[PDB]
C-alpha cells in the first residue's frame, strides 16, 4: 500500500527523507536527489516558490523527478494537505 499520506501529516517534516512525501517512489527519489531535493522539507520549499499552483508544482515534478500523473498528484496533495495543516 502506498497510504502514507497519514503518516506523513500526522507528525512535522523536519529531516524527513525525499521519498517518505507520498508519490515519491524509490526510482523517483533517486533523478531528484541528484537535483538536491534530497529532504521532503526541499519538495515544501519547491512547492512554496511556486506559490502553491497545482499544476506548476506538478510540471515541475515531470520535467525533473520525471513523474507520473499518480506520482505528481499524489505529491502535491500531500504538501497541501502538510501546508493546510502547519
Ligand atoms: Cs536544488
Ligand atoms: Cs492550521
Amino acid at each position: 500500500t502506498s497510504q502514507k499520506h497519514r503518516d506523513f501529516v500526522a507528525e512535522p517534516m523536519g529531516e524527513k527523507p525525499v521519498g517518505s512525501l507520498a508519490g515519491i517512489g524509490e526510482v523517483l527519489g533517486k533523478k531528484l536527489e541528484e537535483r538536491g531535493f534530497d529532504k521532503a522539507y526541499v519538495v515544501l520549499g519547491q512547492f512554496l516558490v511556486l506559490k502553491k499552483d497545482e499544476d506548476l508544482f506538478r510540471e515541475w515534478l515531470k520535467d525533473t523527478a520525471g513523474a507520473n500523473a499518480k506520482q505528481s498528484r499524489d505529491a502535491f496533495g500531500a504538501l497541501r494537505e502538510w501546508a493546510d495543516a502547519f
